[PDB]
């Protein structure tokens, strides 16, 4: 039994799709919670998989693996391989078994549920999870904007190594719940030179200029941002004085899928309504 391959943009094919794959193999981050919350059972996943302290909980019993491992790939005896566009080696890949192929922002974060639930015939759980966030996402939207105004703009940034990035509306780091999820707006050059490039790399001096209201920063420990933080340029900043930074971790905060998502949720709801 195959799995009706419904032409979906952005979703390449390489062979039979399974129906009910039993044995799926996750190489990218992006969509291994997806692939759970359908109830799908995973036997490899990604590192980031499983520092996400969300996810990892649910995939204890899967390897970790990366996509260059072609060998231990082969011995985990996928029926299923689950991978970004971008891979290099998607032709070897498909040697070993069925390749679904994603190219990330064809479809969005929700789409991507309700995509895999066609694929899988999955259609009943994903409607149902859809209905419940969008449901529960218009209210929360309620309940933050009453406490920063409507028109507060929002930055989403991210701290790695000694790098600066900002994120738009669609490369996680909160984006989606924040730009998406409840329509926040953000400053000018943050809309005209980040959202349509998914994300941008910045140099320290510039940063006041692409904070508004608010800002959310992803790191994935502590020590990462203390210089930055500690920095007159930073302190410098309205957004900083008015102690409206919401420091996230990034370990689960760069991702993206449904399961990340509902603790995402709770986290960002809870710190914007304290910064009153
Ligand atoms: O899908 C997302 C949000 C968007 C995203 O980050 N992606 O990687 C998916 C879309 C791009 C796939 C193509 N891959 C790359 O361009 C490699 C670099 C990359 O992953 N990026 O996100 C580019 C900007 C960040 C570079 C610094 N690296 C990290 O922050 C590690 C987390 C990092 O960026 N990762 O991708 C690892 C964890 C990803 C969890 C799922 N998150
Ligand atoms: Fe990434």
């Amino acid at each position: 039994s195959l799995s009706p391959m419904p032409q979906i943009a952005g979703v390449t094919y390489y062979g039979d799709i399974p129906k009910q794959p039993k044995r799926v193999v996750s190489l990218a981050s992006t969509y291994t919670g997806y692939l759970k919350k359908l109830d799908m059972n995973l036997v490899g996943v990604t590192s980031y998989d499983k520092k996400n302290p969300i996810l990892a909980k649910t995939v204890k019993k899967a390897k970790q693996v990366a996509a260059t491992d072609l060998e231990a790939i082969t011995t985990l005896k996928p029926d299923l391989i689950v991978v970004g566009s971008t891979e290099e080696n998607i032709k070897q890949l498909a040697e070993i078994a069925p390749v679904i192929s994603i190219e990330a922002r064809k479809r969005d974060y929700l789409q991507v549920l309700s995509d895999f639930g066609r694929i899988f015939n999955k259609e009943g759980k994903a409607k149902k999870w859809l209905k419940d966030w969008k449901t529960k996402t218009a209210a929360y939207e309620k309940e933050v904007k009453a406490v920063t105004g409507d028109k507060a703009t929002f930055t989403i940034m991210g701290l790695y190594e000694k790098d600066v990035y900002l994120f738009g509306k669609d490369w996680g780091r909160g984006g989606e719940i924040i730009h998406q999820a409840f329509h926040y707006d953000a400053p000018e050059k943050v809309k005209t030179e980040v959202f349509k490039q998914g994300y941008l790399s910045l140099s320290q001096e510039v940063l006041p200029d692409y904070i508004g209201d608010y800002v959310v920063i992803a790191a994935e420990d502590d020590k990462t941002g203390s210089a930055l933080y500690e920095s007159k340029l930073w302190q410098s900043i309205p957004a900083v004085k008015k102690h409206h930074v919401i420091k996230v971790n990034a370990n689960v905060f760069y991702f993206t899928d449904p399961l990340s998502l509902e603790y995402q949720l709770e986290t960002l709801r809870e710190a914007i309504l304290s910064s009153e």
